[PDB]
DNA sequence: CATCATTGAGCAAATGAGCAACACTATTCGCATAAGGTGGGAGTAGTGAGTCTTAAGTTGCAA
């Protein structure tokens, strides 16, 4: 279990540049920036929880959906 | 001697505000999306006077 968590932390630590890169889009919707980066961090955590590698795709395309889920979810109910 | 007004006394009829209990539906909430997308951006520019605080530079001075 601890080994698996080390792997998952390691992957998240890889994909932070992805999450700020997508985080540039929806900035000025009446919320602050680091709220977006943290929500997106949650979203990529969930995307790590739901990714499989034997599918054969690049991780980012699958991850994108969970990130927009977290962002648009968060600004949606935090209007 | 009779009687009634006149003071208590309480009631049915009626009604206004509920109550619980089921039963049904509107709304809300929470989860998903697969080729790929892996460092922000606005940030002011024409105050001045003072006062407290560090920080550093210098400088006697004594063992």
């Amino acid at each position: 279990e601890a080994k698996a968590r080390r792997a998952k932390k390691e992957m998240v630590e890889a994909n932070l540049r992805l999450v700020i890169s997508i985080a540039k889009k929806y900035t000025n919707r009446g919320l602050q920036f680091l709220d977006l980066i943290q929500e997106g961090n949650i979203g990529l955590m969930k995307a790590v929880d739901k990714f499989e590698y034997r599918r054969g795709y690049k991780f980012s395309t699958y991850a994108t959906w969970w990130i927009r889920q977290a962002i648009t979810r968060s600004i949606a109910d935090q209007a």
